[PDB]
């Protein structure tokens, strides 16, 4: 029956056509020549890069007999953008904003036994995004077959209004729709299920709902010795909510949730009774070579890499993310600023959200909070970013309030926030006061002043640094940017400056850097990421890791393929007390952090966050030793001058992947000399073959200025490396054999095993 099922995938077996064709909405339209594919799908990754035009999707399906007299809905988590949707030729849906999901009820129009046709037209416009949006049904689609008494979309809201070590209270609001002709009282059974799948608590409730109406009800249950959700231990519970009409089960509905408390004052943010600080990153929703199509593993990898950098917090610049991304943040212990919009009523781009803000702002923000208010990862609702209303002196604040009031109406359990780039406008124009917590974009030099002027505002750096670099590229002394991390736009400054102004202003909750990963644009890709587009750390990663992690480390830059005669400035990043540099054995001296300052060129800053030597380049090896204040060795790294490119090495991040059709292995591709040393500048075209249990998916190298295809089985190295991405086939177990080939280098092989 429909009573057991929450919502099943409707991603399989679609037809796609890029371009305008008239009559594609209809039941009788020949689509035998249309490309066949499974969702999710981003046609713009080809398939900055062109993201506008027209796309059609079609799916044909028999009305299953089990759907007779059922409520049937198709849930779309995201469609980019300007979507129209038909069932059996009848237009039943229209949705402009690509980042909020929507439902279409096809019940009235569904034909049981005969064929049905679901058509979706997307008409994304040019100049509708300042970053790469992608284009298509880039997020999962769901079929929802329900009995006539059921829980509608986003119909369970779980809060924890007491959280203590001895006891937490889990409060649950349930919404029930009555689509029968009869008034009824319906029983509700909440089963709270732990990490091992065992039901540990059950809460009963009920609700009277009249015919054709919707009803809500609230109950709470005690959890003794709760497993607290926290950053080191991100324990998740699961809620099974069952609806009953007398003895008959009518519906089942699942909700993941965590048990943690949050709290803020003007002096900071609090998680489970302790000062928390945001070592944060802004990320855009694309996964580079993988595009904007939702891939769970792609996101998992990105968030793991960010955690290794010391990241504990995410700002979803500048839109809602996928549920999958937030589920990952939940399971990985990251706290999230969940951001709804980039512009309000005043336009930043000709075809941005301002075209829809008047008619859609309340719907879309409501939809966001309804979708995400159960995620324990989400700690703030951010209403906007760098909005032009900041400079409307008389009335800009009204729009901020309006969105802020909506947040408070729907979820007072999390504070509102907003990213402000003007200064002092939004603080002087009563705007910053309309949200619970104010975020400054790129104003470390003003942190002290704004606290003098507005001492009752809670504050954090909503968007910081904007330093640019290209991985493993140094200019001594262009088309790429120096990985010595000095250059950026006019408002930009190096990470050292944020660190300095964070330490001087402890009331600031933290920073969210622009950006954690590189992202796709409209040079088609960004330079702002601490990690590059394909997931390879730049030196900036290590700078951040030196500041944000306890596990001892040390990093040395630049590479050591230079010309004899040159003075190379050598930088070292470490969380240790001091470090010592060694060229071929010769000690080039100690250097203590917070004492032997490095002069960064912005006017120029004496930085305590870097250790520096001036080295005359003799080739061979350069080794750095990091020590604690007792002189004990705690970390070391060794770089050496590599010779001519001789051989390809392949390093999978994972040698076993799930046989689900979606999971990936990210194989780092290294261009090495005869003795195994990375050739730090190699750009050799590498070709790839994938045989057996899976296929070639994608490829990439973190170069922003290239024009190479992400989806052809060929890619050039950039600064010694590139990345090959491979994927399982659904239900196909066994070995998957990768061969990597390049003109004049030793061929490389590796096996990826595929299970489940």
């Amino acid at each position: 029956m429909a009573s057991v099922t929450d919502g099943i995938s409707f991603n399989e077996n679609w037809r796609f056509f890029k371009g305008e064709i008239k009559g594609a909405e209809a039941i009788s339209f020949d689509d035998d020549s249309w490309r066949k594919l499974n969702l999710p799908h981003d046609w713009a990754i080809e398939g900055g890069l062109p993201f506008h035009g027209t796309g059609w999707y079609r799916k044909t399906f028999i009305g299953d007999a089990q759907w007779k007299d059922k409520i049937v809905r198709i849930g779309f988590d995201g469609a980019m953008s300007e979507a129209k949707v038909w069932i059996n030729g009848v237009k039943v849906g229209e949705h402009p904003y690509g980042y909020t999901g929507f439902e279409i009820d096809i019940t009235k129009y569904l034909k049981i036994g005969e064929e049905n046709v679901l058509a979706v037209q997307l008409t994304p416009r040019d100049l509708s995004s300042r970053w790469y949006p992608g284009a298509g049904i880039y997020r999962n689609v769901w079929l929802r077959v329900d009995n006539k008494v059921y829980i509608p979309e986003h119909g369970v809201y779980v809060t924890t209004p007491t959280v203590t070590k001895s006891k937490a209270v889990v409060q649950i609001e349930t919404t029930v729709k009555n689509a029968t002709f009869g008034n009824g009282k319906f029983n509700i059974r909440h089963s709270i299920i732990n990490a091992q799948g065992e039901t540990v608590a059950i809460l009963n409730d009920n609700v009277e709902v009249a015919a054709g109406e919707q009803g809500k009800t609230l109950a709470y249950i005690n959890m003794l010795n709760p497993n607290i959700w926290g950053q080191k231990n991100p324990y998740m519970y699961k809620l099974k909510t069952e609806i009953y009409d007398g003895k008959d089960l009518t519906d089942t509905y699942f909700t993941d949730f965590g048990i943690r408390k949050i709290c803020f004052t003007k002096d900071g943010f609090f998680l489970n009774g302790e000062k928390i600080r945001f070592n944060g990153v802004c990320l855009h929703h694309d996964n580079g070579p993988m595009g904007a199509a939702v891939n769970v593993r792609a996101d998992e990898r990105k968030l793991q890499i960010m955690k290794e950098m010391g990241v504990n917090a995410i700002r979803t610049s500048h839109n809602p993310p996928s549920p999958e991304f937030l589920d990952l943040c939940d399971r990985m212990g990251l706290v999230v600023l969940d951001e709804a919009f980039d512009e309000w009523t005043k336009a930043k781009v000709d075809n941005g959200y301002h075209l829809y803000f008047d008619e859609w702002s309340k719907k879309d923000l409501t939809s966001l909070i309804m979708r995400d208010r159960n995620h324990p990862s989400v700690i703030m609702w951010s209403i906007g970013n760098e909005i032009l209303e900041q400079s409307d002196k008389k009335k800009g604040f009204t729009v901020a309030k309006y969105l802020a009031d909506i947040c408070r109406e729907l979820d007072p359990t999390r504070p509102s926030t907003c990213g402000f780039n003007y200064y002092p406008a939004p603080f002087d124009n009563n705007m910053a006061q309309q949200v619970d917590i104010a975020g400054m974009n790129y104003k470390p030099g003003k942190y002290a002043e704004v606290q003098r002027l507005y001492p009752d505002l809670p504050l954090y750096g909503s968007e910081t640094s904007s330093c640019t670099s290209s991985r493993g590229v140094y200019h001594l002394p262009t088309n790429q940017v120096t990985s010595y991390d000095l250059i950026g736009p006019k408002w930009a400054y190096p990470p050292d400056i944020e660190f300095h102004f964070q330490e001087m202003n402890p009331r600031f909750m933290g920073e969210f850097i622009w950006t954690g990963f590189d992202y796709l644009g409209e040079s088609r890709s960004s330079y702002f990421g601490a990690v590059d587009l394909c997931g390879l750390p730049k030196d900036r990663f290590y700078l951040y890791q030196s500041q944000w992690t306890d596990k001892p480390m040390v990093h040395i830059l630049p590479h050591w393929n230079w010309k004899k005669g040159m003075n190379i400035p050598v930088y070292v990043y470490t969380n240790c007390y001091e470090a010592e540099l060694f060229l071929n054995g010769k000690s080039l001296g100690k250097r203590v952090k917070g004492r032997d300052l490095t002069e960064i060129m912005v006017n120029t800053f004496q930085s305590k966050y870097r250790l520096s030597w001036d080295v005359p380049f003799e080739p061979g090896e350069l080794t750095v030793k990091a020590y604690n204040n007792l002189g004990e060795l705690k970390a070391e790294k060794t770089i050496r001058t590599a010779g001519k490119p001789a051989q390809i090495k392949l390093i999978p991040d994972r040698k076993v992947i799930t046989a689900d059709g979606k999971d990936l292995s990210y194989i780092t591709v290294r261009i090495e000399d005869r003795d195994g040393n990375l050739c730090p500048e190699a750009d050799n075209l590498v070709e790839f073959s994938v045989e057996g249990a899976g296929h070639f998916r994608a490829v990439g190298n973190g170069n922003a200025a290239t024009t190479e295809s992400f989806i052809e089985p060929k890619r050039k190295a950039f600064s010694g490396m590139c990345m090959l991405i491979v994927q399982s086939d659904e239900n196909k177990q066994g070995k998957m054999n990768i061969t990597a080939t390049s003109k004049g280098l030793k061929t490389a092989k590796t096996t990826i095993n595929v299970e489940l």
